[PDB]
């Protein structure tokens, strides 16, 4: 990260991955996940699944270096449900703040 930009914390998004289970499993999980996620401002690339899919990795990849510091290590499963996630909410800034952005 020589730089980047936080953005905020979103509003928490939920993704129904389809079992009552599974929505269960996010939901008790989702105070230890990420809630903020880390883009570059638009300098440079501002595209509408690329700028999604570095975010997104940079904000997970970043959130397993923090917790293996931690001692902890994730795994798929906990990464896919995150993933969701992180894009929906990279998307949501690509939206709040682009809208703006895309105002000339």
């Amino acid at each position: 990260l020589g730089g980047y930009m936080l953005g905020s914390a979103m509003s928490r998004p939920i993704i129904h991955f389809g079992s009552d289970y599974e929505d269960r499993y996010y939901r008790e999980n989702m105070h230890r996940y990420p809630n903020q996620v880390y883009y570059r401002p638009m300098d440079e690339y501002s595209n509408q699944n690329n700028f999604v899919h570095d975010c997104v990795n940079i904000t997970i990849k970043q959130h397993t270096v923090t917790t293996t510091t931690k001692g902890e290590n994730f795994t798929e499963t906990d990464v896919k449900m995150m993933e969701r996630v992180v894009e929906q909410m990279c998307i949501t800034q690509y939206e709040k703040e682009s809208q703006a952005y895309y105002q000339r």
